[PDB]
């Protein structure tokens, strides 16, 4: 019965404070999902520095200024929605959680993808020179399509709308970095750049959790709603989505239409948005046509994570 | 420069949207002691699964059921105050950050203290009965003493004063959440719990970095402040000190009623109190008389 009559601190400090607060209890868990999620995520711990970036120096330099420059590039733009999502996305949704272990789990979540952000960090520092990364930061601040995909987000998180952040939360991991992440494993499908590749994976096991367990919290909190409100919600999602898309091809078409990647990348991306789709509940409306992916560079994506990289 | 013509995205969310968004640098950062303090909760991170804590099973056995209570209680009370400071506090610093670096170890911070909240839950499910679990739960919620101490507190947090809401931030790992670890000391001394002694040290270890962290970001600033204001802060900080003492002093003297720790337990809490004024730059006003820790005690600090 303590349970409830009593509130988490979080819900104290900014919805009600009729009732005393509860510490967390890790001993009856409301959600089994929640133990299973904290597990996964504690236990796939890593960090940049125990992967061998140095031996990808032989093939980066066999790429040319312009490939170099391309990298660099793409890599900065992914650091800035990772810094996005540290900062203020994964963190917003800790309030507005159904489960006490949720809100750790956020806590995680936003953590985690820092570590993202540090470790095309550690592969500048191996790979780029000085010049390159001041150049790749400045080219992301003055690029307008790169900024406006951020920029269209953001406001929900800081506004009142749980389930518009929540959406908004899982379109990060679960479509925006995908048109990017398309080159490292072009890339590596080509046999170049391998141990980036390895840390590109090791982000990805934590993004497809991240994107799961969002869009698993969206359908627990929509199935309450009533059926006007979820087709409310559904129409939102299709519509920022569709929004998000139109962003999406515009940078990715000013990001690799030179080397000739932009519609490989805008198919491979449309893939991730049928499957952001799926994991919110929703059918994805997209076309084999639309989303075809080379089998080479499918198995670059679909390729495991190394569990010798792993912190334990 | 692009940096200086742009902002981090939190300063875009929260602040100013003049300027388009700039991405975390670790290949250029403005402060050193980010990094080294970044490398150092990094590299110390752990998990309380990998603490032999059915080991402590004979000494646990060795403790009645009223000892017993009191160590689910105090523990539980500090699960509540882990759970203020990774679900409200910690990540109420990042928006207010200095540094890039700063607004990623923020959440590490968030992050590591609920690690410790989930440690106590570990030691509970190896030792306690669910209906001990339980009981200390309902306790913590009706006891207006113990709950007296977040709720002053969190409005710094909720607040628009990022000072207010760093002290707040500093007071919990610094002060407040010792009073309760006087309790696996004095037992681990006399040979009880000695590997519950060990979660409660990486606990430790982590909070020493972030009450210091904090402060080295307090400091930096207030220093920047006019000699006035500086002067307001830091009558703010005593003033607020003197009053979660007295929250504190109350709270003791409830929690080991009946069993005559509380005297101890108050100088050991007001040791840490002048260690944390010492972290914010200040200086500690209290005698060695009123911070006496006994050299046995002092020794499971190690
Ligand atoms: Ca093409
Ligand atoms: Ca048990
Ligand atoms: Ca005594």
């Amino acid at each position: 019965n303590y349970y409830d009559r009593s509130v988490s601190p979080v819900e104290y400090a900014y919805f009600d404070q009729s009732q005393n607060m509860r510490a967390i209890n890790w001993n009856k868990i409301v959600d089994e999902k929640d133990l299973e999620v904290w597990n996964r995520v504690t236990q796939n711990f890593w960090l940049p520095e125990n992967i061998p970036v140095s031996n990808d120096l032989p093939s980066w330099n066999e790429l040319d200024d312009d490939w170099q420059q391309l990298i660099t590039r793409t890599f900065t733009g992914l650091t800035l929605l990772d810094t996005v999502q540290s900062s203020i996305g994964d963190v917003a949704q800790i309030k507005n959680s159904l489960t006490e272990q949720e809100q750790v789990i956020y806590a995680n979540f936003a953590f985690m993808v820092g570590v993202h952000a540090r470790s095309y960090g550690t592969i500048f520092s191996t790979l780029c020179t000085s010049e390159q990364i001041e150049e790749a930061h400045e080219w992301v601040v003055d690029n307008e399509a790169l900024q406006a995909r951020p920029k269209a987000l953001i406001p929900f998180y800081t506004a009142d709308d749980p389930l518009k952040s929540k959406i908004a939360a899982a379109l990060m991991p679960g479509f925006l970095l995908y048109g990017g992440f398309y080159l490292p494993f072009y890339l590596s499908a080509r046999g170049k750049l391998p141990n980036t590749s390895d840390i590109i994976r090791l982000i990805l096991r934590d993004k497809v959790i991240h994107n799961f367990y969002s869009g698993y919290k969206y359908q627990l909190k929509v199935a309450k709603l009533s059926p006007e409100k979820q087709a409310e919600m559904k129409q939102f999602v299709f519509d920022l989505l569709d929004k998000m898309i139109g962003l999406e091809k515009t940078y990715l078409h000013q990001l690799y239409d030179g080397f000739g990647l932009a519609d490989e990348a805008i198919r491979f991306s449309l893939y991730n948005a049928g499957k952001f789709l799926q994991n919110l509940g929703y059918e994805s409306p997209f076309t084999k046509e639309e989303t075809r992916i080379a089998p080479e560079v499918f198995a670059q994506l679909s390729a495991r994570a190394d569990e010798n990289h792993d912190f334990f």
